[PDB]
DNA sequence: AGCGTCCAGTCTACC
DNA sequence: TGGTAGACGTGGACG
């Protein structure tokens, strides 16, 4: 999940999670996403303590507790967060003073769980660039950034070390929308488009978290409704999506309206 | 469920 | 450079 998914689950929690002891822990005995702790430890640790706030940065969220250290949860490609089994994929369960139950899944098992005393200051969230929510980059700056790359447009919008939060949806339908073809460079980008590559990331991405992240209720033009087609059957507006890779990821975009030099 | 194949955010090996 | 080609477990969609 990307961003808006994130920041869904984020606000959920900071709605009603907050100001209630940790009554039951379950941690998944899962060596590979359970990162730097034995389930057990993990579980002692966080009992009994409250949630005091749910913070995010990129597609990472942690929770600070009334007392550290912080559990922290990096998604990946399926991470999910459910608030209320614990389901089959369940890394991470509480249920708190009030009945309610908190649960992180990752049906495929690339996530990474992990509690730090400071998931700010060490990785993967110390490397992460500023936040496409958080921190956008004022206009002016965005395109002197762009200038400084001479690399891909979208492989760049896929850094998290450049800019959190993007992902591969998101990317094409941003460049898209700006209708700026994925493998123009970045540098080579003039101040016009830079300034709607801005625009358009702000749109998307403000717009999916408006809507809690629910793809159903992203507007019906946006690409991303069409990128799931097979190719040669794949159409917006009438114009056809070509599928070509970029940064190792399946990037959709239409010839007729991305363009290059 | 039962088949088989393909598509789907890090993180490292390499030209 | 930065471009890439693969690897990593495994569910879900589909011929």
């Amino acid at each position: 999940p990307e961003l808006p998914e994130v920041e869904a689950a984020r606000r959920a929690i900071e709605e009603n999670c907050l100001g209630k002891k940790i009554k039951r822990v379950i941690i998944a005995d899962d060596n590979k996403v359970i990162h730097g702790i034995s389930p057990s430890d993990f579980q002692t640790s966080i009992l009994g303590k409250t949630i005091i706030s749910a913070r995010r940065k990129g597609k990472n969220l942690w929770l600070e507790l009334d007392s550290p250290p912080f559990p922290s949860f990096q998604f990946g490609m399926a991470g999910a967060i459910y608030i209320k089994w614990p389901s089959k994929y369940s890394k991470f369960f509480v249920e708190l003073d009030d009945g309610l139950e908190l649960s992180f899944t990752d049906k495929r098992r690339f996530a990474k769980v992990r509690l730090l005393a400071n998931p700010t200051s060490v990785s993967p969230i110390s490397e992460l660039g500023p936040d496409a929510l958080l921190e956008p980059m004022t206009v002016d700056e965005f395109a002197e950034s762009l200038a400084k790359k001479k690399i891909t447009i979208k492989p760049l919008l896929l850094d998290q070390g450049y800019i959190s939060g993007i992902g591969n949806w998101i990317a094409d339908e941003v460049l898209y929308q700006a209708r700026i073809h994925p493998l123009q460079t970045a540098s080579s980008l003039s101040k016009e488009q830079c300034e709607a590559l801005h625009t358009s990331i702000k749109e998307v991405i403000e717009k999916a978290v408006e809507v809690d992240a629910d793809s159903s209720q992203f507007p019906s033009n946006w690409i991303f409704h069409n990128r799931e087609k097979k190719p040669g059957k794949a159409f917006v507006d009438g114009k056809k999506i070509d599928f070509i890779t970029a940064g190792g990821r399946t990037t959709a975009y239409v010839p007729e309206l991305q363009k290059l030099y």
